[PDB]
RNA sequence: CCGGCC
RNA sequence: CCGACC
């Protein structure tokens, strides 16, 4: 048992296992990449990586599953399900790729449109993979728990749903019961939305950004306690969270409005993530049996994953090899802080909403739009852009109870490719059937007036 | 107008000249080195970026300039001073070694002997070679600067001395004003609230606080009579921070071992610039094309690489893939006047490998087997085996070294040696 | 330019005027009433009085005005109303009684059946009183003041409009014109209950009760603003305060259920009410000019309601005439802690709700109230005690976003109490009692008990009337 | 066993016995007193009283006897003494008079120079009147006590010695035992000043006056251990909380600076004094037996001090008897805020003091002054007044070692009186005359001379050499 | 600055 | 479980 002093979580103790397997380099890669991503061009302060960012959901997680054992001792969950809860935790974003939220958000969805897979299964993966090479079974046994059960609950707990749940009314999970969740869903809320990594992330967030937490998880934890609701093991605020929760969401929308959905930083790993796609080749990681993998391509690869850090944008900013000329232009732009230049915003309408695949297309889609403007720099594919920064979950009912940013980017930044762009950008919202800009009457002089629905004011 | 959000000093107003100088490729880059360097392993929560702590110190160093100028009218303030402190704020620690102060206090003897330098010669080079690769002279000639007045003025702001005389032909300050007369208050708030350390001095009260006051006919910054807690407070903090980035156990032994694999991969490591030159990371602060490409990259670049030519040197980043940190023994401190000065650096690990304790011991290390690194007067043991005996064995030997440098005694020198600490009389004088 | 250091608003700093207006015997008769009145014999702590109450709500009120004034330069907000709700804020308590709301709750009307009483009405008494006997109208001629319409404003601000307001919707006020609607919501606020009164009092009384405030005026301070709702300026808050206002309301649900609704500090309520019943008629207060006054008509008067305090209390407990013998016996039951007993509680069905002109006649219909069972003891009129105890979204407002007045203000939320106690305290007693309760509890219409099922057996069927819960 | 909730000490149980003694006359007379006294005219949230002074001090002692006898069996503390303790916690203050200190240190030694009085006395007294009034020693024999040496047990914890030896005539106290000389430093110290009343109304003051309190008696409780020093077995701490003992001594200075010496909750205090002193010899008291006890000689009786309270202010604001009118209008003085001016305040030099006897000669002597100038006003005893703030009477002093592996060794203990002169005059030549007269008061009585002495010292300063003296 | 004294 | 129901 170690303890560890952080700025949010507060103590880091643990069990003489947790502690044994905490201090790993498997988990070091988390330590390697940034949990913010871009946040390192848009937070001057918040650098924390996702080594932070687990152990305080790890932490949490363990904080909250003693004060339920404790205040709630039907449960009768013993020592073995705490250790496994933070084994568990220990792996909250253990399989992300490069610079974090730019992998599975950026590169692992353009990578490979044929291969649509996120952050969840790599984890799932990439944890095993670590718990094979670890060989902490003998270590396990010494802990108590069976490897053969602890293993199985760690990545069913990591993961989600793993037996592709059919329709049956069965348990939706192989590791937990029907009458085992409550334990579980201390990592993360699927549903309530009230997850210790989710708090613990925001929190952190507000605290290295600069912005105001209200939240206190630590009175919601132990006024908890564990209910049953529709026929089930669950946990909610007994009467007096309403304020504090009804704080945590407006602190979790404030956090995802003016962070996770800002304007220059989105520019800047939308920047990052085509630079590293137009060097995918040129970063070959060795993998096994003396093999190598790109950093495109080992997002299958284990070996690679625990050597995938945001220190592969190093490489591309020190590339010691004479082919990366393109990739070195665009490591330089964006050295300098000289990313490309928004040309506005947008959201579709309806209930359609794009795959993984069609993401790849769409900055192709975006460049290829071509209204009837005489543009003086043809928006091409390098020369024109689509961020499309998607928006998991979100659309969650009753938020107290419980699509995409696009985004068009210019190349070059000249005044007169700075209006082609403004026209590109217009015309791809035309094409994908995009509302008006609220300052339309002026960023779009001769391209809505094209369209007679500008004109229909009534 | 260029707005940067920090926690440290919240928005930092920087003209066109200031943010082209804020936004420039040493600028950026200079968010790749750790304050607290290997004490980030030992402290989670501290992994703040160089480059957000010199912004925060040339926001309170224009502050302070601005309360200087509004408070005495008499004082003049033009343009040109409120300019070479944004200059000196920013420039302050430009070039700053590899995690900063480990760099240029561990591996500058094992770089070049030839020639000594501190963290001040790197930063004044990289300054230099940003302002040359930047080419904006008349950006800042247009605010009405003079390039190499200012930038001279800056450098001599910081650590490096621009003139000879201490005290009699004026004084370091060959371009500056030796009669005329922040930083620290800034990276100390920045430490305390990245490492959660509290601190019970308020940086503002203190900037508040200071006056121009003409002492034996000179202008110098004068404190409020009722200002004697937060005096008191800010040198705690700073103490406390101190001691946090330097005595962290965990921290010390990261340290150790980046010097190790930097020395370790002297001929596996080089760098690109002008010229087309290669130079290993010893160079690093001559040529200024070397510092261009320098990053705490290698701290994973050099534990990342999956070559055969460096398998014995990948099996150092091997030492951090089953996590087991040098033991700690202890430490003391100098008597009299002998000390292991900088000439001694590079020599002191020699002398340890030396040592023939006449003690009953199985386990000796060679001289890159022993570490010999003092905090610059006291001096830590740490032991890079692993094995009970071993330890014993180097906790042996140092307490032979130490009794024949007649150093203080430790706190528990009794349990570490039985009959070498009884050695010593003088040692021995529990009264 | 005083300032008065506060243990939960730290300073208070004042006005020459607002000095003026404390330090005089009219105000300084505040010191020395309690605040939860009979709670100080229940919650050792709560032994807080009306003065420090009265001066944090006045330093609330002026805060809250001076911050909508600085915050919009449209409103006109100028010094003299600033001043004017300071007052209204200081002088909103001046005419409470011996044990605070003890008095104008549970004494008067169970005393005088005729007459309508209420410490706002006193507090407008009192004010006036005050400003006649100390000469203040000078003083506030020279601070910018009026007082034919500053004074009729600040006794607005306490009771309300004071002129009967007439049948079409005009402004009813005649102190300030409608357009400075909004200054009528400090003080006193009915329409939503944000009022830096109930803002003091609830952090007070969390101060002194151990409970723990959630709440904190500052921020909506900060976040008050001045919007405009139904043609009407209002003060409204910040979207983001909603769960501050949660947390207050929390706050408000505790002090209530936990510190003003207690079980044994309303029996020692009623016990105190009772000895200054049966002491009404022997205790001599002085008037002006020399007219005698007892307590329950000292209201009619500012010169002998002045020197009525909770020291009365006292003067009945230390009595060595015979006359008080019996009241003097009651206050001393309480020294021994030989309070009533409970009996039971009830709920009222409907909207026929009692009122305090009938307290008087509660016990009576309780004595009527006989089981249909046998019982050993038949307690008499006066054996038996039965006392009346009195969402979010209401009509608040919440801005929007960036914008003055954008009114965002539905968000559409996304009776009273008896007891009855014993003054035998026999088991017997207390299963005639407890039969008693069950039938008026089955026979007047009433909710059943909790606890009726096990108080009773025989006087649960007694009527129809009491027995749907529908 | 029921419990009682406090904003400072939070659930607060008590024994059957304790309820016993709590629900009686004499100790809810303390509800009706304030604790500062007269602070309240000066701190408005400092409103508290001495009955929940009165609840936590026995809390306190409670938990600190039952802590040292769980750590410790070999002190074989038993349930008797845990009670006595207790007892002795919650009647140290049964004799507080109105106003608390004003009562035996003001009013008393002024209306009755020739009697001594200390509020312990009045303890031990209300104490025996409790008893014997309310039946209680049935109820302590019933429990396990043994009245008639737990009784002398109590009464010498709430006073000390009941007898009065010399220098070493052996054991003093007959309640306990040498051998559980511990127990009579719970309650009361009076060697180290660590007792458990000096920590209940410290976080009390600063609960109600808004200081800061970082005293945290729990982690004091938590390593307590009964060690020998010089063959006397006493209380100690852990050393590693004696920093912590500092904040303590820091806040004690704190609250003796702002709340107990405020010099205008003093002249407030005096004021009321005065007014108490006019109306003495009107004011009536029954006592036992109908004999009607004044408000100066009611200590000599219990019952008529039963009915003896703060309450008596308003008795004697709220009167209408012409023989009450002075007394009366010096209480409506109070009620406008037109108090007496400060005219200055100075201190002893060397060993002189003023007991509780000279108090009254003090005004006539500082109407006596005889400056060497032209003084228009000719200010008599009841032109001024002459409060002797007596300073209440070390980080270490009689420090306490429970240094670990040492069980038996303590031997790691390493580490006035002011006098305020006011004037009932409010003219400006008058207060001028007042500080004038209160310098040369002070230069006559060997006394200090003031900090702002000279500022009213125009004439009479170069008669006197060593006022010009400054070493 | 007689309910303020960082 | 009459100064408790945190
Ligand atoms: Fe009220
Ligand atoms: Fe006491």
């Amino acid at each position: 048992m170690k303890v560890i002093n952080d700025p949010i979580h507060g103590h880091i103790e643990l069990h003489p296992l947790l502690v044994r397997i905490i201090d790993t380099p498997q988990f070091q890669r988390l330590r390697y990449i940034k949990q913010l991503g871009g946040g390192y061009y848009v937070f001057p302060g918040a650098s924390h990586n996702r080594f932070e960012h687990s152990l305080g959901v790890g932490y949490l997680a363990g904080c909250l599953v003693h004060a339920l054992g404790e205040k709630q001792p039907e449960l009768q969950i013993s020592e073995r399900d705490v250790l496994c809860v933070q084994i568990a935790g220990l792996c909250h974003d253990l399989g992300h790729g490069p610079f974090s939220h730019m992998f599975d958000g950026r590169f692992i969805p353009l990578a490979r449109p044929e291969v649509k897979w996120t952050h969840e299964q790599g984890s799932v993966m990439m944890f095993e993979h670590l718990i094979n090479s670890n060989g902490i079974k003998p270590v396990m046994e010494q802990y108590g728990l069976i490897p053969e059960e602890d293993i199985c609950f760690i990545k069913e707990q990591i993961v989600g749903p793993l037996e592709s749940p059919v329709e049956d009314s069965l348990w939706p999970y192989k590791g937990r019961p029907e009458n085992k969740s409550f334990l579980y869903e201390i990592v993360s809320n699927k549903r309530n939305g009230i997850d210790v990594d989710k708090w613990d992330y925001f929190a952190r967030d507000c605290h290295h950004l600069g912005i105001q937490n209200n939240f206190d998880y630590k009175r919601f934890i132990k006024f908890a306690r564990v209910c049953e609701v529709d026929n089930e093991l669950r946990i909610c605020a007994r009467d007096k969270e309403v304020g504090n929760l009804y704080d945590m969401f407006h602190t979790r929308n404030s956090l995802h409005r003016r962070a996770y959905q800002h304007k220059v930083g989105n520019i800047i790993d939308t920047m990052i993530t085509d630079a590293f796609l137009k060097a995918d080749d040129y970063i070959e990681i060795t993998g096994a049996g003396g093999k190598k993998y790109r950093i495109s391509t080992a997002i299958d690869d284990m070996e690679a994953y625990t050597k995938l850090t945001d220190n592969i944008f190093l490489e591309i900013l020190y590339s010691t090899d004479p082919k990366l000329k393109d990739a070195r232009e665009i490591l330089k732009q964006i050295e300098y802080r000289n990313l490309f230049k928004y040309v506005g915003e947008t959201q579709p309408t309806g209930q359609i909403k794009i795959k993984r695949e069609d993401y790849e297309s769409l900055p192709k889609e975006v460049a290829s739009a071509k209204p009837k403007v005489l543009l003086d720099v043809k928006l091409k594919a390098e020369d024109f852009i689509v961020d499309v920064i998607n928006m998991d979950y979100g659309m969650q009912e009753k938020n107290p109870i419980d699509e995409q940013l696009i985004r068009v980017y210019c190349k070059k930044v000249d005044r007169k490719s700075l209006y082609a762009a403004r026209q590109y950008f217009v015309q791809w919202c035309a094409d994908r059937n995009f509302t008006k800009p609220q300052d339309g009457d002026v960023i779009a002089p001769l391209i809505t007036p094209q369209k007679k629905e500008w004109n229909d004011s009534t």
